[PDB]
């Protein structure tokens, strides 16, 4: 997995917007989105966020991430994290988290990275644990069917 990264570009939107495969995945990816996902919804998210980045392998955009919160000298929080179905389990999310941690450190002088993960996302919970994130709190959210879900709020220190 040769991976590279760069800021997201308008030409990447269609591909990235195709990453969520069903309403639940979209909810995890982007809770305020409405199924079906679209390039316009993705572009609106990008405009409201910071650090929108794609991961590329063999000429293909395989992952997307950004920050939904950023506080200089303090912390950043992972926003959207989306990975192409064919590329899941291959280190794309791991790679992107590392890139976002560096950008938190460098651009925002962050001491902490926050990651929230919905309870159904076992693969996320397990990966973030492997990367040294620790659970701090559990919040209640509601899914698109109005069912109660648990949001596991995790964090990790970042040094200078
Ligand atoms: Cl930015
Ligand atoms: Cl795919
Ligand atoms: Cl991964
Ligand atoms: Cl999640």
């Amino acid at each position: 997995m040769q991976l590279s990264h760069r800021p997201a570009e308008t030409g990447d939107l269609e591909t990235v917007a195709g990453f969520p495969q069903d309403r639940d995945e979209l909810f995890y990816c982007y809770p305020k989105a409405i199924w079906p996902f679209s390039v316009a919804q993705l572009a609106a998210a990008i405009a409201e966020r910071r650090g929108s980045t794609v991961a590329v392998h063999d000429g293909q955009v395989l992952g997307f991430a950004n920050f939904y919160q950023w506080q200089h000298g303090d912390f950043c929080a992972l926003g959207n994290m989306m990975v192409a179905p064919a590329a899941r389990g291959l280190g794309v999310a791991r790679y992107l988290i590392g890139v976002m941690e560096n950008l938190a450190r460098e651009q925002y002088k962050a001491r902490l990275m926050k990651i929230s993960c919905f309870n159904a996302n076992a693969a996320g919970l397990l990966l973030y644990t492997q990367l040294g994130y620790q659970p701090r709190a559990i919040a209640e959210r509601h899914d698109p069917d109005g069912r109660r879900v648990a949001l596991i709020q995790m964090d990790k220190p970042l040094e200078p």
